[PDB]
């Protein structure tokens, strides 16, 4: 791509107005394929992840992570190395939006969302938490280098990614873990799964997930 749009409020400035797959074309001039949410919060949301009904297996290795993986009509990380590419420039706000199996929604929000590149293992750099009805469950991973299965960069004695079936910024192990392991009910509820700590807690998943960038 010689250009088009840099992110979704500029489609959503254009007349984009539906949600929908868009292709941004991305500073190095390679044009990528995303989720726009056009209609929440105002829109021009970035959805860079989905979690919905575990079609998808979330338990991959560095380069999938990097180069992104799922369905477009479903589940997808869109990949760490896009992330970064994205977030090279602007400040892009981060919003979470959890959905239990109630149907509950809450969600928490950070002013911003950053990438370092593959050589610091896509580190997090996260701003402040500004509001959210699911709690602050993000900020000990910020500062952290991204960790899965086949590249432990943790500060556990063990690769925390393996023990809990998923791939984040591991500490030893984490507050949340929205790639982790999808259960269909509280029921078949994992040691681990989709937690946020400061909302259902650990060991208690959720039903919906999204996180998306503006
Ligand atoms: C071993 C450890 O794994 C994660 O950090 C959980 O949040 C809590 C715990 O059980
Ligand atoms: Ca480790």
């Amino acid at each position: 791509c010689q250009e088009g749009p840099r992110n979704c409020r500029e489609l959503l400035s254009q007349g984009a107005t539906l949600s929908g797959w868009y292709h941004l074309c991305l500073p190095e001039g390679r044009a990528l394929p995303v989720f726009c949410d056009m209609d929440t919060e105002g829109g021009g949301w970035l959805v860079f992840q989905r979690r919905q009904d575990g079609s998808v297996d979330f338990f991959r290795s560095w380069s999938s992570y990097r180069a992104g993986f799922g369905n477009q009509e479903s589940e997808f990380w869109l990949g760490n190395e896009n992330l970064h590419q994205l977030t090279l420039q602007g400040n892009w706000e981060l919003r979470v939006e959890l959905e239990d199996f109630n149907g509950n929604r809450t969600f928490a929000h950070y002013a911003t969302f950053r990438l370092l590149g593959e050589v610091d293992h896509y580190q997090l750099a996260l701003g402040k938490f500004s509001e959210g009805t699911a709690g602050d469950s993000l900020s000990l991973h910020s500062g952290r280098p991204f960790t899965t299965y086949d590249a432990d960069h943790d500060s556990s004695n063990s690769n925390c990614a393996v023990i809990v079936h998923g791939a984040w910024w591991y500490a030893s192990c984490y507050r949340s873990n929205l790639n982790g392991r999808y259960a269909v009910s509280e029921a078949a509820a994992h040691k681990y799964g989709i937690d946020w700590a400061s909302g259902r807690g650990v060991g208690h998943p959720y039903r919906r997930v999204r996180m998306m960038l503006r």
